[PDB]
């Protein structure tokens, strides 16, 4: 097993199309994260919505459709085959930002501006698992429309947008819960346009995904211990645990953590230990 | 020891535009030359033009808002907000590379959003068109202010007249230090193109070309792996029946290879292979068609 021999900052979000720039702790530690994208064991299966590529990440494709009140998609994967409502949650790479409108730009898969907004709002005609969403649009889409979410903003006026929160569907990978005895899950972080944090955190960096399901190495024990490495000096800056569900945990020093150090670090494996082996604090 | 992804040719990203790869084909022309700056990467490693190492650094433009007499730009910056110097790159890491035409660029500001975030920047490549020296020109119906960052939505012709060619580069000045030329190599074979659905307006068709899956490149950076011989033979495989669906060459400089054979090509060939690493070769070995 290895890890991606990339600096962070040069990593990809997992679920939203930005870059890592910073990892953090959250501020209740205890709290449990259920996210749908990002998700990939260390054996390389994926978990939820996962896709493998960053250029898969929060993408929605179907055929517009009339509703009774305007239109609406039928879902597809992402390569136009068709979406099956089977195990997974949603297509692959399908948004698992939860409690928000979005807003995903697409095009018809030209001439005149050949893009539409689509403004989807996660109330009842919600039904990715079923296979369909809809939606309101200022420009007229037609047919088959592929795209990638633009930003999200609040269901209802006077409310927050809390991008740690998944949708409802209508196979979701299950719950990340802190492995106890001062763990905490670290959480990567990107600038995104929310309206009403701004960041948007997820589990695993995208590149962790493609590389685990690209390498298919074995589990040789309970966690696989990762030094984050200086890439210029060498110099070794903090001690994590990769655990085979597929997330990353450190001991982060009180009133600290990993959003205090340098954002340009590789994460390299260095051993195979038991899921009780004592990280030096971050 | 080199190995190149094991990941299906459909599950890999364009290295010049944010989509995924659809098919492989050649050139109508086998023996035109291109000069992508994105997707651009020698198989030790070394990342040339201004190819990134991500997915999501392609094609993505940052910089700070400012102010002429006559209209706006944007002082340019590293995707990160770090300083872009004008050094030995074409332009910002992950710039669009495709050539004369207009960009239409949507960007959201960073950092307290209300209403709605996003400017589409309209880019015309034109005399303020100096990504080198690190500044652009762009129109814009929205009001983008201050540090905006974002990636190329769509692309139209410069001119009402005209057609869009993805194929082509800008001009980024005034020596720009360019990745250099890729030519067909010789030996009857033809450069291998992997080919997204992107919105292009007025091109011959809506897709973009690329000569390293996006992938292939962060895989090559990672590694670091010696050249061992003038080229690598690839397999294109059957994931599920494990059999040899063509041979390919991979070469130092960063490219793939195949012999077409006449009417035909890598275009004919399923989309859900995955290439795998033989053995190195002369650079005199003779590929078998495909
Ligand atoms: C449909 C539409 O055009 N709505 C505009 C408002 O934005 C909507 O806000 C609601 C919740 O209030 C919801 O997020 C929709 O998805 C948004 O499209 C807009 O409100 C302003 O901008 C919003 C994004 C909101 O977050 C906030 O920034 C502000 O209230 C209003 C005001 O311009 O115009 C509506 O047309
Ligand atoms: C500034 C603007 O919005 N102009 C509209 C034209 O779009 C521009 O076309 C020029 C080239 O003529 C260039 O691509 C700009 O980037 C575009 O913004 C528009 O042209 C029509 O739509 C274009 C996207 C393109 O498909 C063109 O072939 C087509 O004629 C015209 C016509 O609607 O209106 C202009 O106001």
């Amino acid at each position: 097993l290895t890890v991606p021999n990339i600096p962070l900052n040069n990593l990809a979000n997992s679920r939203v199309p930005a870059m890592i720039n910073k990892m953090t702790v959250s501020t209740d530690q205890n709290q449990v994260v259920q996210f749908q994208n990002g998700r990939c064991t260390l054996e390389g299966q994926l978990l939820g919505t996962t896709p493998v590529s960053a250029s898969q990440v929060a993408r929605i494709r179907g055929k517009v459709f009339s509703t009774a009140s305007g239109k609406g998609l039928n879902l597809t994967e992402l390569d136009g085959t068709p979406y099956h409502a089977f195990e997974s949650p949603a297509p692959l790479g399908f948004p698992d930002i939860g409690a928000c409108d979005w807003h995903v730009s697409t095009f018809k898969v030209l001439s005149g501006d050949p893009m539409s907004r689509l403004d989807v709002k996660q109330n009842a005609p919600f039904a990715p698992h079923l296979g369909s969403i809809e939606f309101t649009s200022d420009q007229d889409p037609t047919g088959d429309q592929l795209g990638t979410l633009a930003w999200v903003s609040p269901s209802t006026s006077g409310a927050r947008v809390d991008p740690w929160k998944i949708p409802s569907y209508g196979h979701l990978a299950p719950p990340i819960f802190p492995p106890g005895f001062g763990e905490a899950i670290v959480y990567f972080m990107s600038d995104f346009p929310i309206v009403s944090t701004a960041q948007v955190p997820c589990t695993l960096p995208q590149e962790f995904v493609s590389h685990f399901v690209e390498q298919q190495a074995p589990v040789r024990g309970e966690a696989a211990l990762l030094h984050y490495v200086d890439p210029d000096t060498h110099r070794n800056l903090g001690e994590f645990k990769l655990y085979p569900d597929g997330f990353i945990t450190c001991v982060p020093n009180t009133g600290g953590g990993p959003q205090n150090l340098p954002t340009n670090g590789v994460f390299v494996f260095s051993s195979w230990v038991s899921r009780y082996y004592q990280l030096k604090p971050v």
